[PDB]
């Protein structure tokens, strides 16, 4: 893992400079396409894209797992929904499946810790049948976290060898907004009350209990904010670790990764803490309706492109933003040039 | 025109109720897809869509015209850029062409008042070679405004008869952010300084002159805020009138219209003033980087889906948001149902 993190490539400033120059010469007032131009330049700096903003195959990786903390009453969804929904993922009937199809992306469902029998058709990387209840102890051991990071990292960069150039990250796990809130609180240093949300329709009353659970998880585990792996293993979950692993793998592969909602933000905070070199490869999609979204994004210094008040998860937001990445590529390669039309602007 | 405005259909509450019920039963926590769900319901209420969120053919109508107020030094772009760019539109090399292609939409370039010889391949509906300089008088007569509204309205609803179910509106005209700022100031009652922006890269110094021009236009013409046609004819332009006409035509046709940037916001304010029944058919795309965008959107009570800091115009933002409308339709029709998976949520 030390090797993996040491080999993450830095962005290519040379390709980025050539990109900027080419964009400024396009048939439009300089900088008029705003964030679409900055996005194109960002992509140009990613070594896996061959010095140019391009999109080949697209894949959304969905990490599924159950959480022990579900027993603390922090989630109203039946625990079996994780297993049932994971199955539905293979049938193409879920939100991310429908949105990924529209974007022409393929969905990879990965079981990293569902508490049920193996689901055929789902990639099997399960660490255990659900992680430990973070309210009374750690979610898993440091070794288990590191191994899963390694495993998912390799799987991710291996897909690149098959044509994939754009990744989307998602998750599925009842009660996972609780460990997500805990991680955000630890990494940003915010009080649990400011970062704990309603998740998948938790009643407004039950919120207090959720906040107490988050506080208890932190107190009992004493996770070290300066060590993202320590935080993940103590108050995270298998699905959160998996998402972090996709981010490290894509970065090592020098390829772009589209974030999704609140759960992915917590995973990205862990990833950037573990390896700052990962940040240049992260691309925001939407602004999650989860309460702690604003704080999490502020520490990641990211401004999402889409404001859809979405809070489904599954990587549905990542899929929805893929057309945007393709649009920046289309602008870059298909627009005409000012000089060719004899247009001169001051 | 009185007939046209009197025949705009009200939204179908019955179809909308059936839509909401169907969405609530989808494979996800109720309301978790946020604005995507509200958008699907909105579309279901539009009589031209056959009681269901659907998208057939897509078209972006680009209204091109020159403005007399260009002579007041409010724009740094050479005036001929309108004519040159209009030509480029027919060659598919402009920003809206590239983005429309990506969304699978067709671009209709309409000349409603370019100050140059006719451009082959462009729809000819020119009122005159540029409109009057709003700084010293009206842009056009009330009759000219009404006729163009009628003309564009019919052209728009006629396209519907050919399969088009989703419209996007755009414009092209050097100096048009000046009359746009004037209209916004009049309709919202905001001071010119709060609504005048840099347009297509106007230097920060020249801003004062632009503000004075806007104030002079209003003072000299004394447009009546309660009469959108009066405002359009006095301190508007041919391109702005044309965009308003697309909105009235789509509404009469009971079909959805995606707005673009700042220029389209001013046209939408005029449209809603002329006929409030038009509002239910308007769909925002992005949040323009133009200074007066916030104020204009607030009076339209709209919250854009995309924050791309774009300010190109041409209808490029409308095209970029088309995939979003298609996504709401895909969600509605392709997602599985909770009941079928035996999932029960409180
Ligand atoms: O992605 C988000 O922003 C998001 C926000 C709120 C809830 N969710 C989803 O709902 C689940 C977590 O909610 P909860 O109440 O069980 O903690 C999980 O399966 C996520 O996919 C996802
Ligand atoms: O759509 C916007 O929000 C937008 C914001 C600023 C500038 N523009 C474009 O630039 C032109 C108006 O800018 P200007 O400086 O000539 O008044 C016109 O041709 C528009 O297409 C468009
Ligand atoms: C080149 C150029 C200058 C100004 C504009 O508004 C556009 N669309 C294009
Ligand atoms: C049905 C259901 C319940 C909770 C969830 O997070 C999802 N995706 C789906």
């Amino acid at each position: 893992l030390h090797a993996l993190l040491r080999d993450i490539p830095a962005p290519d400033a040379e390709a980025m400079a050539r990109t900027q120059q080419h964009i400024d010469g396009l048939l439009k007032p300089p900088g008029s396409l705003g964030r679409l131009e900055t996005l194109a330049v960002q992509l140009a700096g990613m070594p896996g894209l061959n010095g140019t903003p391009q999109v080949g195959e697209k894949a959304v990786l969905v990490m599924c797992a159950d959480h022990g903390v579900w027993d603390e009453g922090v989630a109203v969804s039946p625990k079996i929904v994780t297993a049932i929904q994971a199955a539905n993922m293979t049938r193409g009937t879920t939100g991310v499946c429908v949105l990924a199809a529209q974007a022409g992306a393929k969905v990879h469902v990965i079981d990293v810790g569902i508490d049920a029998e193996p689901i055929p058709g789902v990639v099997n990387m399960r660490v255990a049948r659900g992680c430990g209840n973070i309210a009374v102890g750690p979610a898993m051991s440091r070794l288990q976290a590191e191994a899963l990071l390694l495993e998912v990292s390799r799987y991710t960069c291996d897909l690149a060898q098959r044509g994939v150039t754009l990744f989307g990250v998602g998750e599925l796990g009842m009660a996972n907004t609780t460990p997500a809130a805990a991680m955000v609180s630890v990494f940003t240093g915010s009080d649990a009350k400011e970062v704990v949300g309603i998740g998948a329709n938790l009643p407004p009353s039950r919120i207090d209990n959720k906040v107490d659970v988050v506080r208890r998880a932190i107190a009992i585990n004493q996770p070290n904010p300066r060590d993202g792996i320590d935080v993940l293993s103590k108050v995270g979950g298998f699905d959160l670790v998996g998402m972090t692993g996709v981010m490290l793998g894509a970065a090592r592969c020098g390829l772009p990764v589209l974030l999704d909602g609140f759960l992915s933000y917590s995973a990205a905070l862990a990833a950037c803490q573990i390896a700052p070199a990962v940040r240049p490869y992260l691309i925001p999609s939407h602004f999650s309706a989860e309460k702690g979204a604003r704080i999490a994004l502020a520490h990641l210094s990211m401004e999402p492109y889409l404001h859809m008040a979405m809070r489904l998860g599954e990587g549905s937001g990542a899929a929805l933003a893929m057309p945007i990445v393709e649009a920046a590529c289309a602008m870059f390669h298909n627009m005409g040039e000012l000089a060719a039309s004899n247009i001169v602007l001051p």
